[PDB]
């Protein structure tokens, strides 16, 4: 009953082969490209999988794709097998030209699968020359099959080769469903804090309350089980990214690889990075609140402002995202070279199905030139401020954290998915 997109798996497997057969970096010596994901109890978040969910429209756990210059063999459970049958019979439509035929190929649950892997083996040795293959090397996932099948694969002594970069490039320009995907996430991250996230910490501070930020995450996350926030979204569609990150008080980490601490939360400057994953596609949105900001807060926090719309002018299709990073840093030495040390080293990067795209962070090195339909989440912060007025230690330091989901557009600045408004007038308050 589960219907597979047809159209949108014909169109993303020949952009796939497209690439491959155009041969650069990464691709030019892969001979066949192996995917396979095992057990997956807690979606992380994975090429493998990110591929499955491209190709397919979801993930498919113990299951492995090989995809060879003139055959795909996809291999899994009976299930699965007959949902792939939409794509694997063709019909005769001819939406199937520039990719190979499938072959599909049943995983037995209690008898051996020696034969079923003999076969994909056979055809990797008959692909081009035979010899390497393309693979996400980080995907490791646990369970049975995937132990099976690594221990017959690595008897052959394939060369493996990481294709994680060209095809974190080939799947970076979205279709317009996935766009309408993307925005809806975007939608949805930005209700739950204007409605929900926004009041609760305004109740926090106009009662005094003492609330540890990993407490306040928490409540965030519970949230989104609510519908009253999720605007006609189904609850099982809606996840978050990653654990809301709450700070504040002089300990700071402008970045999303670290969950909120259990300090309770100080009324000053309060960074506040959350996203929603919706279907799969992921949005983000980092704001921070400040309670009677001084003068000179405000004046840091506007000149943010500044560098991120900066970015935004820059972000522009054709143009290279190190490019991009400069012209944004020059801002810096020329306006407030007294802040270079202190802006964070990265302001941004691409963002998809996978929250984070390693190799399309906007740093001073990445050479990737950015196309039309990419969307990124573009994060700028400045921390280790003095704040020269405060008093307790909680109060002398400071930091500032904004972000953004944005999408590269046709023409001129890129166009801001994300609604939440950020003056100081929206996210400062004030207690005289």
């Amino acid at each position: 009953a589960v219907t597979l997109d047809k159209d949108a798996y014909y169109r993303r497997v020949k952009r796939l082969y497209s690439n491959w057969r155009k041969g650069e970096d990464e691709y030019a010596n892969v001979d066949a490209i192996v995917v396979s994901v095992g057990v997956d109890e807690e979606i992380v978040y994975a090429k493998s999988t990110a591929l499955q969910t491209w190709l397919f429209g979801y993930e498919l756990t113990d299951t492995i794709m090989v995809f060879c210059d003139d055959k795909i063999i996809f291999m899994a459970s009976k299930k699965k097998v007959e949902f792939l049958k939409q794509i694997a019979n063709t019909k005769g439509n001819e939406n199937a030209n520039g990719a190979p035929a499938i072959t599909l190929l049943i995983r037995e649950k209690n008898e051996s699968n020696k034969s079923s892997f003999d076969k994909m083996i056979e055809a990797i040795k008959e692909s081009k020359n035979g010899k390497k293959i393309g693979v996400f090397s980080k995907d490791k996932f646990p369970g049975e099959f995937m132990k099976s099948w690594n221990d017959c694969l690595n008897k052959e002594g394939f060369d493996k080769i990481d294709i994680s970069a060209v095809v974190a490039y080939t799947i970076a320009v979205k279709e317009d469903g996935e766009l309408n995907l993307m925005k809806k996430a975007a939608s949805i991250t930005s209700e739950v804090f204007n409605k929900f996230f926004k009041e609760r910490v305004m109740e926090i501070v106009d009662a005094d309350e003492k609330v540890r930020h990993s407490k306040l995450a928490e409540s965030v996350e519970k949230a989104i089980e609510e519908k009253k926030y999720l605007a006609g979204a189904d609850p099982s569609t809606v996840e978050m990214c990653y654990p809301p990150i709450i700070q504040s008080g002089g300990n700071y980490n402008l970045k999303f690889s670290v969950v909120s601490d259990k300090n309770h939360m100080h009324f000053g400057a309060i960074t506040c990075a959350m996203g929603i994953r919706f279907k799969s596609y992921c949005s983000n949105l980092v704001r921070t609140l400040m309670v009677d900001p001084s003068q000179e807060v405000q004046e840091n926090y506007n000149f943010l402002l500044q560098l991120q719309e900066e970015l935004l002018k820059e972000l522009r299709h054709g143009v290279k995202i190190c490019d991009v990073y400069n012209a944004v840093m020059d801002v810096v030495k020329k306006q407030k070279p007294e802040l270079l040390n202190k802006i964070t080293k990265n302001l941004g990067f691409g963002m998809g199905i996978e929250f984070r795209e390693g190799s399309l962070v906007i740093n001073s090195k990445n050479q990737y030139k950015l196309k039309k339909g990419m969307v990124f989440s573009i994060n700028l912060g400045f921390s280790d401020l003095t704040n020269k007025e405060g008093k307790k230690p909680e109060e002398k330091t400071y930091a500032l954290f904004i972000g953004d989901t944005v999408l590269v557009d046709e023409d001129g600045p890129a166009t801001v998915l994300t609604s939440v408004k950020k003056k100081v007038k929206n996210v400062g308050i004030f207690l005289k």
